[PDB]
């Protein structure tokens, strides 16, 4: 797959000290929704195991099928990778920018993409990269229930440590709260047992 690089060289596309940065991928995406006023909360959970998962309500990532590739969108976009979204030479490195939850995706053991759109709840899965789980309708909700949760497994044998760092996680989410007024984000830490909400007026 077109993921394979990433997987060859991952300190060229995340930061391979610890799996925050590729939190932050998943965050700033919710936050995106926040941003284009579709989402009014969006609520992030450190598990026990050291998964991530990210949960908005927003418009929901789309799921429509194009047509010159025959899948849904979700699919394209936690399968192809986008280029210049971090780059280096011997003097000078840049990352992110307006990157990719395609990153999230090839450094992941397992990654679960769940998304409430018109009444249906959809579901798809990944694992190493590579689909495991074609886009399915496992449940309903209300029509005014929308958005997306993003799950995912860190494969530790890309990082220094498989551990999130919580205080630079949460002041990421202070900080998203603070550029985003009136958006309401919080954080459940499964493993410190702590529970945390952010809101600015
Ligand atoms: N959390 C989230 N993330 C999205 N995304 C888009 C690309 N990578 C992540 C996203 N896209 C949405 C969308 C995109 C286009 C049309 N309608 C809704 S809602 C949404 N919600
Ligand atoms: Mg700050």
């Amino acid at each position: 797959t077109g993921l394979e690089p990433v997987r060859r060289r991952p300190g060229m596309y995340t930061d391979t000290t610890r799996p925050n940065h590729l939190g932050q991928e998943v965050i700033d995406n919710s936050v995106d929704e926040a941003l284009a006023g579709h989402a009014k909360r969006v609520d992030v959970i450190l598990h026990a195991d050291q998964s991530l998962e990210v949960i908005d309500d927003g418009r929901g990532m789309p799921v429509d099928i194009h047509p010159e590739e025959g899948v849904p969108a979700v699919e394209l976009i936690l399968c192809r990778l986008h280029a210049g979204g971090k780059f280096s030479n011997k003097n000078y490195q840049f990352s992110g920018g307006l990157v990719g939850i395609s990153v999230v995706n090839a450094l992941s053991k397992r990654v679960e993409v769940n998304v409430r759109r018109d009444g249906q709840v959809y579901n798809i899965a990944f694992e190493n990269g590579e689909k495991v789980q074609d886009l399915q309708v496992v449940g309903t909700c209300g029509k005014r229930n929308t958005g997306t949760s993003v799950h995912f497994w860190p494969d530790e044998t890309f990082f220094d440590s498989p551990r999130f760092s919580v205080s630079r996680l949460t002041h990421v989410l202070k900080a998203k709260a603070v550029l985003c007024p009136g958006v309401e984000i919080t954080f459940k830490d499964e493993i410190n047992n702590t529970e945390q909400r952010w809101c600015y007026q």
